[PDB]
């Protein structure tokens, strides 16, 4: 229906190579692949990668997630089921393990521009979170300085997903359902309107929850938002957003990236990935790995799209996208805008 995303693979394994890939990191030049012997590769993105320094014996065991804080210089892996600080740029470790993070699931960071209540000065503040079994570990930095306190959480299940709302609140998943943490006040509520719990951010403070083939949509605040379910035929893997789409990772036999409508929830393109197994994200385009590639996707010039989806008489799907997009994005969104609307009539 549309070619919103273009497919090009710029890493890849051979098919005997003993290594796998389990996770990657992608920041401005380099993608940062972790494999299951603990070795972590280091590739500088041209314009298709070089490798340019492997830390084998890096972490004893695979490596299982990546994630950085760039104002604090800091590396976030899980391996060896706990969580480990190293340096960005020498990979010495900081602090491994991180302390209380033994038999962590998984860890969700972020980071934002919050005004002090006091001074009214903007400041960066930053949020790792670490699940291990029903507690969630908060550490935050301020000004890239760590705080020497940490702040728990005890739920009522294991935590399955995590997904960062805001800037203070975190959108939690386990087997029953959803829960929002307030990470200042850590108060929890409800979310009301095996399979994994998925739950991805989209624009202006909404995000998408997922358990098998059911979805609800909600806002940074965790209420529920009138909307129909998503109709995909099969349950997605993962789920994710790049702007203006959201995206499903169907399982690994199927291979297949679905791009969709916000909006419409139209199916506006599909991509045959195989092996791919994970999404990574951060109008540049994400990444979508296997076990043994990585491929960036480039998203096509907005103008293009509509005019395919003008070009296939989809007069319904360009006005959608148009109105998603902003305005800067397009040549002239104003007035493409009108003159598809008067196509339609």
């Amino acid at each position: 229906m549309l070619s919103a995303f273009t497919a090009r693979p710029i890493i890849e394994l051979k098919p005997r190579d003993k290594s796998r890939i389990e996770c990657i990191l992608a920041y401005g030049d380099r993608v940062l692949v972790g494999l299951n012997t603990g070795s972590l590769r280091v590739y500088r993105v041209n314009d298709p990668t070089d490798l340019l320094r492997e830390i084998e014996r890096f972490s004893p065991r695979a490596i299982e997630q990546l994630a950085i804080i760039k104002e604090a210089n800091t590396l976030v892996s899980l391996s060896n089921y706990c969580v480990s600080l190293h340096d960005l740029h020498t990979f010495e470790p900081i602090a491994s393990p991180l302390p209380r993070t033994k038999n962590a699931s998984g860890f969700a960071v972020t980071s934002n521009i919050v005004k002090d209540p006091a001074t009214g000065i903007p400041e960066i503040i930053s949020r790792l979170a670490v699940s291990v079994k029903r507690r969630l570990l908060l550490w935050s930095w301020h000004e890239s300085e760590l705080e020497e306190e940490v702040k728990e959480v005890v739920l009522t299940e294991s935590i399955r997903s995590m997904t960062w709302a805001c800037a203070t609140r975190l959108v939690c998943g386990m087997n029953s359902g959803f829960v929002v943490v307030d990470v200042e006040t850590g108060t929890v509520e409800d979310i009301l309107g095996m399979p994994k719990p998925l739950c991805t951010k989209l624009a202006d403070g909404q995000l998408l929850l997922a358990k098998d083939v059911n979805t609800l949509f909600i806002d940074d605040t965790g209420k529920a938002l009138e909307k129909r379910q998503i109709p995909w035929q099969a349950a997605p893997d993962g789920i994710g957003y790049s702007y203006p789409y959201i995206l499903a990772l169907q399982p690994p036999a199927k291979g297949c990236l679905e791009v969709r409508n916000p909006d419409t929830l139209s199916l506006l393109q599909t991509l045959s990935l195989p092996g791919a197994a994970a999404l990574h994200f951060p109008g540049k385009g994400f990444h979508v790995l296997s076990d043994r590639v990585v491929w960036k996707m480039d998203a096509t010039d907005y103008d293009s799209q509509v005019e395919e989806l003008v070009r296939g008489g989809k007069l319904d799907e360009a006005i959608s996208v148009l109105t998603m997009l902003e305005d800067a994005l397009l040549k002239n969104k104003t007035e493409t805008l009108r003159e598809v609307k008067m196509q339609k009539a």
